[PDB]
């Protein structure tokens, strides 16, 4: 929002956009939260996929997403990602 005070001594709204909303939350938490789609998913996909993100950028995954450097699942790529897209579908319904 905006107010623009340029008519002498009167005063009018320039623009204003108003963005109202809750349960953000619950959707923040199961896309980036313990069990949330994104850190499990980006796991799953660097242990199965060969390569690594440059060191900059490797801790930041680190960090974020929480990366494991091994894991004994026999599991293959689709597995990987589908166990990630499996819970989101349980968090999507599980709450607001």
């Amino acid at each position: 929002k905006t107010t623009l005070t340029a008519f002498g001594f009167a005063s009018a709204d320039l623009i204003e956009i108003g963005l109202e909303g809750k349960g953000f939350e619950p959707t923040l938490e199961a896309l980036f939260g313990k069990q949330g789609f994104f850190p499990d998913s980006v796991n799953k996909a660097l242990y199965w996929v060969n390569g690594q993100v440059p060191d900059g950028v490797s801790k930041v995954l680190v960090d974020h997403f929480g990366y494991t450097k091994d894991d004994k699942h026999e599991q293959d790529m689709v597995n990987g990602i589908m166990l990630s897209v499996e819970k989101l579908i349980k968090d999507l319904k599980s709450k607001e």
